[PDB]
């Protein structure tokens, strides 16, 4: 789908059996989700953004379905204010920026 | 151009007689630039992101040349780590998301 930027580019994701919504973000290297029920192991990590740094849990090899498209990758779970799909998964679904 | 997401989508901008580089950010509603020499009147504002919030000065009606394209709009100047072009100018240059 061709997405215009007049509204926030929100998409529905299915992750770990749960449906959620997330923002398609080109300015984020990573995928960061609001706290949730995930399984398996995890590593602690820190990322930085606009108002500073947050502490997250890094989970590898997580399957995520984005707009009906499967992708497998690292997902960071922590105190983000909004679920963000970043560059690590955006490349997987062949997502491009066109002007 | 058609921009792939394997690397950060960076572009060259021209603002205030100054050459800079900025990120195209679909997850930012606004445009936020590092601290600079900007002529005029401003208003304080608060914006927030991943790690928290920040204090910024809001400049309106600023001309920006974005990768050759001219746009006029609200520009926020403050303590960002990286220069960001968000959705308010992105729509002005016809930029879309595509998968
Ligand atoms: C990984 C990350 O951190 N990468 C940043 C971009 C940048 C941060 C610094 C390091 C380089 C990369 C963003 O790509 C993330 C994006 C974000 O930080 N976006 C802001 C900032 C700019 C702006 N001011 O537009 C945003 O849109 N802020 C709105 C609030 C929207 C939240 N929604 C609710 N109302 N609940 C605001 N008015 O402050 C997400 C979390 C939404």
């Amino acid at each position: 789908p061709q997405i215009t930027l007049w509204q926030r580019p929100l998409v529905t994701i299915k992750i770990g059996g749960q449906l959620k919504e997330a923002l398609l973000d080109t300015g984020s290297d990573d995928t960061v989700l609001e706290e949730m029920s995930l399984p398996g192991r995890w590593k602690p990590k820190m990322i930085g953004g606009i108002g500073g740094f947050i502490k997250v849990r890094q989970y590898d090899q997580i399957l995520i379905e984005i707009c009906g498209h499967k992708a497998i990758g690292t997902v960071l779970v922590g105190p983000t204010p909004v679920n963000i799909i970043g560059r690590n998964l955006l490349t997987q679904i062949g997502c491009t920026l066109n002007f």
